[PDB]
């Protein structure tokens, strides 16, 4: 299924570090970030897309807030203020059932794909050679 709409809460998150530290993030941030939780709320509307993903840390005082809004085959741009500050221009499509995005930039293979298996939301980052690989429950 395509339908990607819901809440989302995080069940894992394997090789954030890996793919923090493949868009340069530095080592304070990257250590805020060990053991971080998201919720993560995509609104749907066919290839109309509007997503909110909270971020939760372990010991930091406030959350972050990363909201991205695109249309599936319109190349928008991302500013992005709460990983490595970059100014990248990302395009979604789908690959079948799968929400692929390629982040354009100075780094190769930048970018996600994300798919729904039963109840859950699969997210695969990428970026050079690492791949995070999180999941989240419907809630």
């Amino acid at each position: 299924t395509r339908d990607q709409n819901g809440t989302w809460e995080m069940e894992s998150n394997e090789n954030f570090e890996g793919y923090m530290k493949a868009l340069d993030i530095d080592f304070a941030t990257r250590k805020i970030a060990v053991r971080l939780t998201q919720t993560k709320v995509i609104d749907q509307d066919g290839d109309n897309f509007k997503t909110k993903t909270t971020s939760t840390f372990h010991h930091h005082h406030h959350h972050r807030n990363y909201d991205v809004d695109f249309t599936v085959g319109v190349e928008f741009d991302e500013y992005t203020k709460s990983l490595d500050n970059r100014h990248v221009k990302a395009l979604v499509t789908w690959e079948g059932d799968v929400l692929v995005c390629v982040q354009k930039g100075e780094k190769e293979n930048r970018g996600w794909k994300q798919w729904i298996e039963g109840d859950k939301l699969y997210l695969e980052l990428t970026c050079g050679d690492q791949v995070c690989r999180q999941v989240f429950k419907k809630k």
